[PDB]
């Protein structure tokens, strides 16, 4: 990454600690948090060299592959470029992606004033396209999700907002109401419009 | 998290810890200490990264988000130049970005817009802690055959979990005859020393 | 905590210290060797630092009652002893509940310094000294040697005796078997302990 | 390795990080970025030494001694030596590959002005031979990637490119190596779909 | 400890220090090369911070009353040698940190010229650990002998360990020509005088 | 060890744990030999020898290596006989020199490298040890029937560099049907031809 404005390695740790929460947790949506927390400051460079260090799930590493190349040409064509000697250009989207961009090209446009956020913009790209994978990767439908006959309120609402999370990459109560077992059913449409989740979860404690 | 003034990116150290805690502890009332812990001059975008890194939990999280509108709402109603003031939602990292969020946190006077929104998320996470107590303080009585200290235990355990924000009344009404009769000997204005010893 | 262009200033708590504590009580209880651990983790420590240490342990919740009980009566002498633009604490300030992290800064960093953290963490180990004194499973006197490595009664005399003080080798006599009672009488009184294990091994 | 310009002492944690990787993932392809973030700022003394803490795999690590020495020879080739009182010499093959060169003069050629990167030039050296070697043990072709009756086209894509990284140290074949039922479906999808569109058509 | 950064600080014990130490004790004991450790681990330390260490073993509190024992021989034999705003000067006690304060002992180690008060106690420490060390050595030099089918190698191993923990205090060849087996021990009698100890194991390999 | 930030600083616990470890793991294996030279970068002949001392086990092969420490202090003193004094054979080996005595040869202008002289010893006895427990002979080293011929080249040349401390030897000892492809290769193959023709 980058830190103060001076270029540094990136650490044993990070690098780690990404590798197995791919290997952990696959692409479940909270692995693209984790990302981006541990790309902090992250130059294109290191960004690749965060991707290429895992080992499996290639199939999802070639479709970000071309989710990438999609955010690169709309780059292309949004900012058009032409370079004067003695003076930095201006990057294009194969550019901000790392693949015909120095590592010092990187540091002069992050640096720069104005700086040009080459890190943040690869950045978007890449959770453009992890949540892309998360979403795809997600097992079953929201419309799917329903509370079984003895399945405790607090673990069908817990899965109810994880599948929603990973298909969202809204406040749907009335879904949550309609997917919950009868006697929670009966209960939550007595309570009244407007309850909140936590009366909703208290009132089906039982 | 914002060190001494100088912004730093979070470590994997923190992100693990926290991580971690909420896997092996869930929503045991120590979590909320080591979250202020881990959280130590957090932006509020260091806050949402650590939330958001919690990937079970998911029904306490909305829960989460709800408390937290209703204290950005309360911003909002009693705190309502080319080159501005913090709102709720910006508070809560949802329409501030980072370098403002920084303005605020390093200015003289400062605004601590940090500290407000960890004040918010612990409010929410105190009703989790208290929604996922098993049982209510009035069911916990010391058994037949359980030592005094087990029985304290759990009483102030749970205790802790209902009151997440002469407590030694209630603790012999629910005690075991053969120490209830002893503490009751013992007189009024015992500590919880001399009540333990006693029923040792 | 508080750490020293050479000055001191304010850091974050760390994971480590963090976890070493709560690792530290989860798997050694309040044996004794816990209050040392404690006291070195708390190195330059602020009373919010020490509260927010004690708050990450999760179980053993009447103990931290009975330190909560401790603290009060600390504090109660601290007011009796000093009663009272900086403030002199009172004893609530000492122990972090009435007093900010500003205001422990500032008078742990006067001239000359008033060591709210250093005062807090020595009511909060006198606490902790009862509570191991308390939770020791034996007293010295049921601690005899068996029929046992005289070591290894030793071991079990003298940890017992670390609990129970928080000390005489007469009762160390005592209490060992007769095997090595016969030689530690003959070895003379006055004899070591070094002498006493190196003689009947 | 050098670092923001000093001489800083190789860590535990990377020597480690490396011998781990090693240990745990042999020479799959994706070992040989976890080397290059490793060995970043290395010294070229810096990156024999993570070579030689690998202890097994000799067979690999003395064809990389061949592909070092065939680089170094290159070098030699198109960047002749001549033969300074105190004054500094220029590098040949064997001092970026740190045989016959000291660390200070490693050190005076990657901090001079201008710098000459033979940190860089060595490690290029390196992942040249590495991914020959991850070639070698790749163990199947992508001829012989074909998706079974009953796997999840998600699998067989990714056991697919998996062997194309070891391979290449392309939806074509990928269509005509998947399955029957998968296979009529990619053919109806159209020409130009992507993997998305693919994945999703068979999922 | 203290350690440099322009001038010599006290700094916090580390969590890392403690737990290396509390582990080697916990994981090997007493064996002699705990002791090396310690003093790497007590590197710079000062009084306060040796007994810090100390005290954190729970265990083998039988040695640490030992300990204790040799600490206060050498403490008193140190007001005999040096008989005792501005610094005092330091009697046994104080550079055993029972009756001296931390910013006492940084005075002391940081004073020019220094007076090494960590150094001293660690000395100590390590006189007395040696005496446990060889306490706690199971068998002695002369019990240690090679069995009918114990690899050569094996047996020296074990002969220099207890070497090592019997000889913890303030001729080995032929010691261990004599308790070899015969096998072994007729190649190393034909061998010679002065024959090296990767001869003499090479010859019995 | 002694660093730039030029002062002595404390061993890490890291380094020690390290060392500790890698010893326990891996004995002498040849590979042990580049993990004490990293782990021992900067070190001072102090430091060198709390690295030595923390081995617990393996006391016969420190001895020898103490045997190998002595011919080398020995014949530091035939070859460089001797304010600030010239170190001999037991200052560099940090027996009768101190501390501060090593971090004045170490940062001296010029430098007197007592540590990396003392390394330099430390490895060489290391190199013998690792030597003797090697337990083949490269002439042992041969192809099985069945045995892929990647393993026996990864066997062959690990005893080669236990043996060390190329191509006729190599062929010779693989079996028949490797044998019989390799030599039809003609000379100057190389290693990955070898490899390639015999998977
Ligand atoms: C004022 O409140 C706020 C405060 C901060 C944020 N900020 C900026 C975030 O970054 C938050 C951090 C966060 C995380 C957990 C609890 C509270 C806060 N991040 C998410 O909340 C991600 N997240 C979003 C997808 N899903 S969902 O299932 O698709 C979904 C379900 C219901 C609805 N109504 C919408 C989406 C849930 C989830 O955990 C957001 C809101
Ligand atoms: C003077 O003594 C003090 C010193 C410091 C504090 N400070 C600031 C804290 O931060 C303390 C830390 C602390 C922890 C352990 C021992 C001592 C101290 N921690 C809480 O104050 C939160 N806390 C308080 C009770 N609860 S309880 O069980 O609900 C409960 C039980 C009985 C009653 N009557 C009410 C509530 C558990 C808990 O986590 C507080 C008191
Ligand atoms: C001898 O010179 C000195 C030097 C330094 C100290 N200092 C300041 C310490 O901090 C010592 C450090 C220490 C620790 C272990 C071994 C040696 C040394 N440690 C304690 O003082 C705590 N401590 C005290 C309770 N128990 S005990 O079993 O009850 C016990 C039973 C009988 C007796 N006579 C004493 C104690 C053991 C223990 O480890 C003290 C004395
Ligand atoms: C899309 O935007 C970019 C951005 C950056 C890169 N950069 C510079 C890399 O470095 C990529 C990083 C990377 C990784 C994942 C997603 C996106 C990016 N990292 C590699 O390793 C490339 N890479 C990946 C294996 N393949 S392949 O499987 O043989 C292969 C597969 C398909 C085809 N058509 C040909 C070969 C070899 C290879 O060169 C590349 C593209
Ligand atoms: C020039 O050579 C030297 C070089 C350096 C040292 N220095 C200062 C040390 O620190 C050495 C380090 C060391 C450790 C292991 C291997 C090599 C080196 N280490 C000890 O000197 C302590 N040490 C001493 C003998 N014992 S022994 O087995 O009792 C023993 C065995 C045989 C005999 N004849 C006597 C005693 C084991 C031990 O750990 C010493 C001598
Ligand atoms: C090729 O260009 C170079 C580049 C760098 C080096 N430098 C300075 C080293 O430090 C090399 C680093 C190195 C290590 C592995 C692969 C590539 C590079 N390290 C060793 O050379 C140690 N080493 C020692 C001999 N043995 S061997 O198997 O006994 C053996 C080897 C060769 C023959 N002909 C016979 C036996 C293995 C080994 O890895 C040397 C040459």
């Amino acid at each position: 990454p980058i830190v103060q404005m001076v270029h540094q390695c990136i650490s044993p740790r990070t690098l780690n600690a990404w590798v197995k929460v791919v290997e952990e947790k696959a692409f479940s949506p909270e692995v693209i948090p984790m990302f981006s927390a541990l790309s902090c400051g992250a130059t294109p460079q290191d960004l690749n060299t965060m991707l290429n260090t895992v080992g499996g799930h290639q199939a999802a590493m070639q479709m970000l592959k071309e989710t990438i190349n999609e955010e690169a040409a709309e780059w292309d064509r949004l900012h058009p470029v032409h370079i004067a000697p003695g003076q930095m250009r201006e990057p294009r989207g194969s550019d901000i992606a790392g693949t015909t961009s120095t590592l010092q090209e990187q540091i002069g446009w992050m640096t720069h004033n104005p700086p040009i956020p080459v890190g943040e913009i690869y950045k978007r790209w890449i959770i453009l396209g992890l949540n892309k994978i998360v979403r795809m990767y997600s097992p079953t439908s929201i419309l799917d999700i329903r509370q079984g006959p003895k399945e405790p309120f607090r673990d069908y609402v817990d899965r109810f907002y994880k599948t929603l999370r990973a298909e969202q990459a809204a406040a749907t109560e009335t879904l949550l109401v309609q997917n919950a077992n009868p006697d929670c059913k009966t209960i939550l449409k007595a309570l009244g419009p407007g309850a909140t989740l936590e009366e909703m979860m208290t009132a089906c404690q039982g």
